[PDB]
């Protein structure tokens, strides 16, 4: 009737020797556990690793997987299935270190269907696996193939490919361009993406380094060069490299940033010195783009958490630490005065989306939608707000007061008045276009405690809010402002579960067209 | 026994017309006013201006200044004057604007004792202030002159000396270079700063742009083009670009950051594509360095505040908004790994030290320092950590509990519950190592929890282990400086209940570290 907050020992004991063959049983029923984002059956997870979609439609996700511990460690390729990248299916762990002084670090997956690499003379759906794998003194990139769809891989005879002498080498982003494969690996401690090109995905050759770009943090991580469509014309396209930094962040640890150029096979130039963070908020990190993606689709997933306390989170009493990001669908587009903007949506959250909780066309009103009945504990919301004409011609005309509130509060079921989570927007007054994302100390007494959990984050709009679409899933919520032009990723850990949301506007100028619409979201699990 | 929570009427009530050749009295006793730290007598502060040194060693301050209220508008330029930085003696507002319809925003002053400009032909002490004028439709760079050493100006007579026909043009940061003038402007919302040079500082040409550089937020402004001397070697020194950006920052609105490279007169040139953010809090915005210093002495003052709750502080109930950081020294330093850091020490605190309230020596022990005895309830505190060489060799050495726990708590003896009002918690090693917390926790500030801005925690990672930490506390702010001033941060609190007490816990630390903490009581400038 209530979310277990404790699970049985059964449920989170970890084995003292790594599964093979076998997939890992998992207790989903955790208050923490998120029912549409995937998190592992139980252990660690980190960042996402080989997403690839198969012919048969398919989409692979592997990840940075601690089988043995809730924290960092012993890192092999956790691996699960999905056709709608919700509805997720635990696979056998794909990838083990050759010893127990190795670990599996960050890589990449691509179907080689022409057999360049030599090792698919009589299969057409050849998984080619690239990857860091990390010894006491050196991090070299490392090969291997699948046969089988993407399930189990053998290691490539003559690995490591690529090495540079350097424990300080790792997360290989490997994709086709033209007539050659092209490799971009971080140099993490150079703070320099390097380029190598190869014909057969075996041999390496140096082409071209990205160096002392944005943000430095104190490591470059998890490299990805894509092409990302422009949002209002589907056959427009620019280059992106997305680049992870960790430790270091303005907000403190891991944060993504991006730069939209030109790469011609051989070295990405970025158009302007700017340096551009692609998630106003602390927990969005390691981005890896699906490859192999239908109808130019630029397909994402994060890691939802922050290295500064993503081994301290209070899941590991439900048997997990660490989810994903829902997945997302990538736009460019130009945002007013700040010009280019990575576009973060939820993919087709369709095949999760439950009845309708509320639907109100009300300005100036409070909406409250209780949701206790929901068994997910997962909801969807989208707030459209179009301001008359006039108020876009002169923005004098909106009151100081023009403000859209959003709060997350605690059940009176399942359990101290602290909101979980706040969401306020300002159209106009002292701060005109401040949207603050607030999970109150008070709500949690682990995150009071944490001295890096940071209650609040800001973002600046110049445009008046018109969208706004929210995901609550138990322990995280994600914001996409705007049609994705501005997204923040946020964990919360209430000490009582969420059982409601309030949706307040005010001070909206007469003629203001409000549309609310949340909906309970089914659980994957 | 307490510091007043409020003030009487007469020291809170705004005058409805700005006072001209009169200094505005000012009452500093409020529970939140600063003792070491400059604010305005009362009305609301924002941006250091003008800032310089005169011939006898005199520092000059201007600043943004709202007379008639406690949030921005009515831009004057207000003026304090000090030989120490320290002591402040409020002077009557310098600049005004021409109208009721125009506002003096942000510029800079230089001295010009060979005359270019034309205005002082019987002194060398002449000061020109460059700076914004804000009418609706346009910002247009002004020139005003005194003949008296900054106390009275009178405007150039065929002003603007510059227009673009943009209300998007300000904050002018104007120095001679070998042999003529240069300007810094911000096309803000182009993210360019403009470069214009001058033989006489009337007559500008453009030069060049710097254009689409870090972190763009939603404006450019404040620019300081500056030669800041090599920390290790005073001989040596870079160019510096610091651009202040609001709104739009990470932590949200406003912060500084800046650029090292070259300058040859006429265009600056990054030595990298880097971002680098100057201060890892929130406080910290439209840093000025100062004109005509000594030696090669590289001052800087910013405002101690954010843009997103500056207007909402709960301070003017004492009859002020806004305060300055402390002035800083500035220096050029190569870090592990990152390389080119900014690094900001205070400017000579000695002449507001006062007596010591705590030496100690002892490693793995918690210090607790009482201060409800110290007027100002102003404190300095310098950290030294020396580790031994073998844990500096091998960190696994360094067990995952070595750690440093400071905390300021709230006073017993003049209550308005528990919570420190700031905390700052460093690990050697563990999980996060390196990583430096400094917080204002929710729990202890009613106002502070309820504004949703008012962000609570901030961290920063250093890759060397941490050797020095220097902190002050003023009513309101902490400062801290780590690593010699490599890693800075200004952090304001309003805790409910005044803080009366500090603890300084180590832990875990390898066998043979030295710890050195000193403590001493700042003297109250007013
Ligand atoms: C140096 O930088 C300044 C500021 O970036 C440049 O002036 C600016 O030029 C840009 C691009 O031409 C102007 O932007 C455009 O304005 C028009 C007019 O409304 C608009 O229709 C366009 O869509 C675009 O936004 C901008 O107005 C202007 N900024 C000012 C005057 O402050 C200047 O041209 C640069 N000089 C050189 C030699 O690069
Ligand atoms: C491409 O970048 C790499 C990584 O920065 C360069 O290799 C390094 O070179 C620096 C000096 O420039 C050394 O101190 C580092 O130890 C090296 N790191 C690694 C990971 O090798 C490399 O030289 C660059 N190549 C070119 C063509 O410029
Ligand atoms: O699991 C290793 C994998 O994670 C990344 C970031 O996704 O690096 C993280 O883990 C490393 C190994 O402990 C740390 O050095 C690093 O600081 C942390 O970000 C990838 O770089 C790596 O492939
Ligand atoms: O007092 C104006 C002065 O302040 C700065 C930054 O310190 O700009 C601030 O005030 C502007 C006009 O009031 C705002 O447009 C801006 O957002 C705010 O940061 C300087 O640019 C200006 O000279
Ligand atoms: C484990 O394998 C890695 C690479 O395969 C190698 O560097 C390491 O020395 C091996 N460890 C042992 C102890 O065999
Ligand atoms: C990959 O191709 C390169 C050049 O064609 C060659 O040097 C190398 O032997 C090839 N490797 C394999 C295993 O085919
Ligand atoms: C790609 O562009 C770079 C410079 O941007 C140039 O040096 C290189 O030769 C180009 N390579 C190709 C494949 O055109
Ligand atoms: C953004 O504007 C720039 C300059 O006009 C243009 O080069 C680019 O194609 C635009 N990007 C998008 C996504 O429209
Ligand atoms: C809100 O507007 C968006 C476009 O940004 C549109 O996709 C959606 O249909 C609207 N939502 C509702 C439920 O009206
Ligand atoms: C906006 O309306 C005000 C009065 O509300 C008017 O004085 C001003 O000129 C208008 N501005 C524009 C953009 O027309
Ligand atoms: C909302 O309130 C504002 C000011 O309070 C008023 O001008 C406007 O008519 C109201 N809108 C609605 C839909 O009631
Ligand atoms: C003062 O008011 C006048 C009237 O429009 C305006 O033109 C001028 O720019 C204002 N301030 C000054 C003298 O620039
Ligand atoms: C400077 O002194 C001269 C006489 O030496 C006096 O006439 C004048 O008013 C002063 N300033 C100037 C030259 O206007
Ligand atoms: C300032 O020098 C300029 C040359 O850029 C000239 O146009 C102007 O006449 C001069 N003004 C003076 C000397 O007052
Ligand atoms: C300054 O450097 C710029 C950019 O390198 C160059 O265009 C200009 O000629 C130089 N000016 C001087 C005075 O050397
Ligand atoms: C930092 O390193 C660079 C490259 O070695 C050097 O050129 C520069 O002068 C150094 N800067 C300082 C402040 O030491
Ligand atoms: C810390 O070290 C510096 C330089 O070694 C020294 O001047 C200062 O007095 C020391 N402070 C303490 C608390 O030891
Ligand atoms: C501090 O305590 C630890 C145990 O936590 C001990 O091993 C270490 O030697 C102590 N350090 C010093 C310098 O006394
Ligand atoms: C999880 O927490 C709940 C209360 O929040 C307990 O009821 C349960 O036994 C477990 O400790
Ligand atoms: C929640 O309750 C379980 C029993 O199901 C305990 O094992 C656990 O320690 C927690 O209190
Ligand atoms: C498995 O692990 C959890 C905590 O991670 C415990 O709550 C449980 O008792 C079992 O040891
Ligand atoms: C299944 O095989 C793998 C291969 O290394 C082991 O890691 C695991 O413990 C089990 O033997
Ligand atoms: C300032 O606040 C204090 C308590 O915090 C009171 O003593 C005083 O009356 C004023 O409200
Ligand atoms: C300071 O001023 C406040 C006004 O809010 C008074 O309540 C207090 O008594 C003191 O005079
Ligand atoms: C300062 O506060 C006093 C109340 O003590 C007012 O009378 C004055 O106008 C100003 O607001």
């Amino acid at each position: 009737s209530c979310a277990p907050t404790s699970l049985p020992a059964s449920a989170t004991e970890l084995p003292t020797t790594v599964p093979t063959g076998t997939v890992i049983t998992g207790d989903y029923t955790g208050s923490y556990r998120p029912q549409v984002h995937y998190s592992p059956p139980k252990g660690f997870m980190n960042a996402p690793n080989g997403c690839h979609r198969d012919r048969n439609g398919t989409y692979h996700l592997y990840y940075q997987y601690n089988p043995l511990e809730y924290v960092a460690g012993n890192q092999h390729w956790g691996h699960a299935t999905s056709d709608d990248l919700y509805h997720w299916t635990n696979q056998p762990i794909a990838i083990f270190p050759p010893n127990s002084t190795s670990q599996v670090f960050s890589g990449s997956a691509v179907l080689d269907p022409n057999n360049t690499s030599g090792f698919f003379p009589n299969t057409t759906d050849g998984v080619v696996a690239v990857y860091t794998l990390n010894t006491p003194t050196l991090q070299v990139q490392e090969v291997a193939y699948s046969t089988d769809g993407g399930y189990n891989f053998t290691p490539y005879e003559n690995n490591p490919v690529l090495s540079v002498g350097s424990n300080q080498f790792r997360d290989p982003k490997v994709f086709w361009y033209e007539d050659h494969w092209v490799m971009a690996v971080a140099a993490a401690n150079d703070f320099t993406i390097e380029i190598y090109t190869s014909p057969n995905l075996t041999s390496w050759t140096f082409a071209s380094n990205f160096t002392h770009h944005g943000l430095l943090g104190l490591a470059y991580e998890c490299p990805n060069l894509v092409q990302v469509p422009f949002q209002d014309d589907p056959s427009k396209s620019a280059w992106l490299m997305y680049i992870s930094i960790n430790p270091g962040a303005p907000l403190g640890g891991s944060v993504g940033q991006y730069f939209p150029g030109d790469f011609n096979g051989t070295h990405f130039v970025a158009y302007d010195s700017a340096a551009r963070i692609a998630d106003f908020a602390k927990d969005n990190y390691a981005s890896q783009w699906f490859a192999d993606t239908e109808n130019g689709e630029s397909i994402s997933i994060a890691w939802a958490s922050n290295w500064q306390y993503t081994q301290q989170v209070p899941t590991s009493a439900q048997a997990f630490r660490s989810a994903m990001s829902l997945p997302r669908r990538n736009y460019l587009t130009n945002i007013t005065r700040l010009g280019w903007d990575l576009v973060s949506l939820p993919y087709d959250l369709s095949p999760v989306v439950g009845p309708s909780l509320l639907s109100s066309s009300e300005a100036n009103s409070t909406a409250d939608v209780d949701f206790t009945n929901v068994t997910s504990n997962a909801v969807w919301f989208s707030l459209n707000v179009t301001l008359p004409d006039a108020a876009i011609q002169n923005a004098s005309l909106i009151s100081a007061d023009a403000s859209i509130n959003i709060t997350f509060l605690p059940s009176t079921k399942c359990s101290s008045d602290s909101p979980a989570a706040t969401l306020t927007y300002f159209y106009a007054g002292l701060t005109n276009g401040a949207l603050a994302l607030t999970r109150p100390a008070a709500s949690s007494s682990w995150g009071a405690e944490n001295p890096f959990f940071t209650d609040k984050f800001s973002y600046t709009l110049v445009d008046p809010l018109t969208s706004l679409v929210g995901v609550f899933d138990r322990s995280m919520l994600e914001v996409f402002v705007n049609e994705g032009a501005h997204s923040a990723t946020m964990l919360v850990f209430p000490d009582s579960p969420v059982g409601s949301m309030k949706v307040a506007t005010g001070g909206l100028p007469e003629g203001t067209q409000v549309n609310l619409q949340v909906n309970g979201l089914e659980s994957t699990w």
